């Protein structure tokens, strides 16, 4: 079970004697730092509100235990059992901690409040930092969502150049990252985050989080099709590619199916297998349900344009109206190995300079899209910007010489829409003084109940391209 | 309550009607992929062995609960609903697999079987690659153990060459990766793959993984001290820095104690105040209770040689052994910014280069540690290497024209010690053959029971270095 006195830094079982004496407030603050990445989709608290933070998360079992631990941790009786067992008797285990936060969803530019945090009752000045830890793992969701977002603006992009519009653009990119990732649970946080922006997944983890904690009107969030994989191929024999490439597409038939190409030979394979031996059995195929060829190895860009070349001159290519190729609508294609935001941009450019529609052309992206990401990529950042010691509000912030980049904002913090209609941090408790709008900032945690929540539909719609 | 039945790559759902018809075994092996990381620390099996694949894992509700999610995913019926139910009623939801492993901790060069897997009913063919996706996710304990003690060996030969000894080395990386991986499980597993190594973090998470899943002597695998964050220094407001740094070295008076020296002016921090204003404080602390001086900004390798000079003149600095300068027992520094496998190394051999005894500094690492690592890093991959179709084994594999680094094993596969002492994998059932010893992988998981165990101190044991 999950105990939310063993879920923070070590060091900050320490901090309760480090601040101020009569400190009654600390006010704390998230933010993904200004410096590719000019705005993020903020999305991913409510999980961990709901998992982690909500109802009773402090019993006499669980203080017991964390005392126990860091008694053996730190050699020495330093974990405040008198602070967390006020928590218990005063508030039956529920943490005294307001959170506001803007909507989940939200497309937000760099360098502004996105939730902040602080304690409701003075014994507890303490807690808003405990609770760093676990509230800023909120930058993995956020930074997977932005990431995907970022992908299909470049998708889209080259998709309504090459073919004049966005159709199916919500499939194309497929989520292939579940072995790629670190954990179980992250596979789920990471595959919801990336359906915030598509609706093609194979990290079925993803839809039972969405499920749990969000919620949809339609049955499932995401969807996905049949497709090989190299077991699937290669158990045939190394001389029988062709009975397992018959097999499969014969297997399913009326419905879209992947298969995987490059086993032995990709360019014999599209050319001589898919091009001559099985030709029959790909141009009777439904444009409900077209064969997707898949490589999945060699320099992405080389290959595809190649595989294209070779499909272009087996099977009846047409010229749409931008004066691009598309192949005939039972055959497409599915780049899966080696794609991040980098190389898909190498990709579709590639294509389009070889006057090849994305049309064509799918994405299926793993550890590029899951894992190959980090706090740094969008500066997120967690920092205390207001104290309140002897009855006196301090605005508070760290401005080090050396990263003018790394200085934090501050007092107490809104955000609100520009007269031209963009996003304005206001600092030092200035959003009192109503020279903007309302607070973008809602309560979304008080008390330890969550007090606001959106569903992955609302979310979705906030997190729409222009 | 997870199901492993939602636990795999959307696709493996549609796997079983793709092997060749009358297949009765399908078996696999993962790998660390040949062509810097030229052995890897296995580790990690163990705790998925343990958490996802053992007992009864299926039961009518898990089944029924797959069924309505994979006919929604899929807008088909496709899911094995009648395999799944095989395995409940035939072996009251226990797996027919076999899992054969090197032992956790072991030092294994690339290219080498590390595990296999093996269906042990023939109606079960379909369950080996099923279970794929879970049991590759070890690619990420695997890759921060190896990482990790590829840094071990770097701040050895670095420390050896500037003071004669290993004193403390277990204590010279640091995890500060709880708030920068992706989610709690993977801050449990990251932090726990670390302490294979070495004995400083501040992920508590590690600790409880460990204990449940491993298990060790000590009562705790790893330790912390108290330490200061930026938080509990700004609070003070900017001109207070001094207050605060006297505070909280005063209430850690007689253990170490680690302050963050950066909010405003880290150069300032060490001349004025811990150089000046506050050095009675430091230079009457014991030995055992050294101040750790903590910079957190700036270039990593600029700013330790700068805090290393500064503190040099405003401290009694003596020349050890060997030659190089050593800071007085009762102040140290700690570098946690920036920190990770490449610049670990550039930091030491500046230091060396300026004549500084890596005796006077620790590191902490966080992204760098735990997150900023895929699967590619160690080319981890699982691949069928042999099946059993019509009663006849054939040996399968993967040979990719443009990737030859991609080529799989051939057939059943064994590890055995070569005459010289090295590690050799045997291909096509070679290993029957007995020209070298036995197979060196042991059983670890058959038929829903996990039938060999390590505990963490064998393998921080078996991974030591040389
Ligand atoms: N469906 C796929 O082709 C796939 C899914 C996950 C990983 N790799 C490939
Ligand atoms: N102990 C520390 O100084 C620390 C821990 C975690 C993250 N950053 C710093």
């Amino acid at each position: 079970e999950f105990n939310i006195l063993l879920a923070t830094d070590s060091y900050k079982v320490t901090h309760y004697k480090q601040y101020p004496p009569n400190t009654s407030k600390v006010y704390s603050y998230f933010e993904c730092r200004e410096k590719k990445y000019e705005e993020t989709v903020f999305y991913g608290l409510q999980y961990i509100l709901n998992k982690y933070l909500k109802g009773k998360v402090v019993t006499k079992e669980k203080i017991q235990e964390a005392k126990d631990v860091y008694k053996e941790h730190f050699q020495d009786d330093v974990f405040n059992e008198k602070g967390w067992n006020y928590i218990l008797e005063k508030y039956d285990g529920h943490l005294p901690i307001e959170i506001k936060a803007v909507p989940e969803g939200f497309v937000i530019p760099r360098g502004n409040v996105l939730f902040t945090v602080e304690n409701t009752d003075p014994e507890c000045y303490w807690l808003t930092n405990w609770i760093e830890t676990i509230l800023v793992q909120s930058w993995y969701p956020i930074t997977v969502a932005t990431n995907s977002r970022e992908q299909k603006k470049i998708l889209a992009k080259y998709l309504l150049e090459t073919s004049g519009n966005l159709d199916g653009l919500e499939y194309k990119l497929h989520d292939f990252g579940y072995r790629g990732v670190s954990s179980q649970e992250t596979a789920g946080i990471g595959a919801s985050a990336h359906l915030v922006n598509f609706k093609g997944t194979d990290t079925v983890a993803g839809l039972a989080l969405i499920k749990k904690y969000y919620g949809t009107k339609d049955p499932v969030p995401g969807y996905s099709v049949p497709a090989a994989e190299h077991s699937t191929i290669t158990a045939w024999g190394k001389d029988h590619e062709k009975d397992a490439f018959e097999h499969i597409v014969t297997q399913f038939s009326s419905v879209p199916v992947s298969v995987v190409s490059d086993s032995y030979d990709i360019y014999n394979a599209c050319e001589k297998i898919w091009g001559e031996d099985l030709r029959h059995l790909i141009v009777s195929r439904s444009t409900q349900a077209p064969l997707i060829i898949r490589p999945d190895s060699g320099n992405p860009l080389d290959t595809v344009l190649k595989v294209l070349e070779i499909l272009g001159k087996k099977f009846p290519v047409t010229e749409n109206s931008k004066g691009y190729k598309l192949l005939p609508p039972y055959l497409r294609v599915i780049q899966g190995d080696g794609v991040d935001i980098n190389t898909l941009q190498e990709i579709v450019e590639g294509m389009k300079q070889k006057m090849w529609s994305i049309e064509n052309i799918a994405f299926g992206s793993g550890g590029g899209l899951l894992q190959k990401l980090t706090r740094d990529l969008l500066n997120c950042s967690f920092k205390c910007s207001y104290v309140v010691t002897n009855g006196l509000g301090i605005n508070v912030f760290k401005d080090p010489v050396a990263d003018p980049n790394k200085r934090s904002k501050k007092g107490r913090l809104s955000l609100h829409r520009t007269p031209a209609g963009n996003f304005v941090t206001l600092e030092e408790g200035k959003g009192d003084l109503e020279e903007y709008g309302q607070d973008l900032l809602h309560t979304v945690f008080k008390n330890g109940k969550v007090t606001k929540s959106y569903s992955f539909d609302e979310i979705r719609k906030n997190a729409q391209l222009n």
